[PDB]
DNA sequence: TTGACTCTCTTAA
DNA sequence: GAGAGTCA
DNA sequence: TTGACTCTCTTAA
DNA sequence: GAGAGTCA
């Protein structure tokens, strides 16, 4: 099993790699009307990616180390929870970008949290805008709003109340 | 079916069959510490379940006609939705449950719109803590609140800025 | 040991 | 959140 | 014609 | 949002 100093040491070495990514500045909504900036540190679009990343999906990619001739692989955006625990409530964590930027790896950027609790920052109103994650968002979710919904609840007869 | 006769018959055959189902009362948060009261109208839990209905998953339902001898079948909650565009700015519409529960039918707590919306709603604060949703929430999302998050954004080194 | 691909899987609407 | 097939 | 089962699929995190 | 295989 790696020891805690060979966690943190792949952890050294992921941060090194990512912190030589693109650096892209972002313009986003706050909430309340307020814009703020985000800076992302955005994986290449194709190969190669930087040491150790290759991509197993469109939006997905892996971090690999061999240590002790022992191949090591975690996803990408796994590598600064390595030392955290990996479940809660009885729910897998999961790496949560809250810039929303798949392409991030800035580990400012990142929580790790059940499926559950990333996905409904999409629809967060945003830290200016009334977020009330305890961890709180760094920009409003971006499907917040009123929504698109083509009907609403509707009966043609008098069968039913609400 | 393809007429509009034989759809509004499709529809109030439905309503009236869904309008003997069991009506089921559920005390809810609306947001801003207040509570409302909604009349699901439950499908049962095992066969039978009513004319023209069938279980096809655990959660799932279909609705079934013989028109013109041909077998028509909808998703259960589909149907008060058949004259409705069936996608928005080329996204697939979604019944999606006000009340987050899914055995019921009330086509009162029933709303037509893309999957992103119907799942925003599982984390809206509630038509009293400030539901945006222009088709407004009937209740707070099950799912609103703090979170559960495990570990927030961090790096070891000085690399990274937010 | 490393890169660049390949494949399938989880969750809850 | 969906569609469709197999039997009786 | 109607009922009661079976199976896999979609989406975007 | 994930894990794992192949080949050189
Ligand atoms: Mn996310
Ligand atoms: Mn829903
Ligand atoms: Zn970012
Ligand atoms: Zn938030
Ligand atoms: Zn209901
Ligand atoms: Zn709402």
């Amino acid at each position: 099993a790696l020891t805690n100093a060979q966690i943190l040491a792949v952890i050294d070495s992921w941060e090194e790699t990512v912190g030589q990514f693109p650096v892209i500045t972002h313009h986003v909504p706050l909430g309340g009307g307020l814009q703020g900036t985000l800076h992302c540190y955005e994986i290449p679009l194709a190969a190669p990616y930087g040491v150790g990343f290759a991509k197993n999906g469109p939006t997905r990619w892996q971090y690999k180390r061999t240590i002790n001739q022992v191949v090591h692989r975690w996803g990408s955006h796994t590598v600064p929870f390595l030392l955290e625990p990996d479940n809660i409530n009885g729910k897998t964590c999961t790496a949560s970008h809250l810039c929303h930027n798949t392409r991030c790896h800035n580990p400012l950027h990142l929580c790790w949290e059940s499926l559950d609790d990333n996905k409904g920052r999409n629809w967060c109103p945003g830290p200016n805008g009334g977020c009330v994650h305890a961890v709180v968002c760094l920009r409003q979710g971006p499907l917040y709003g009123p929504g698109a919904t083509v009907a609403g609840p509707q009966q043609r007869g008098s069968h039913f109340v609400v």
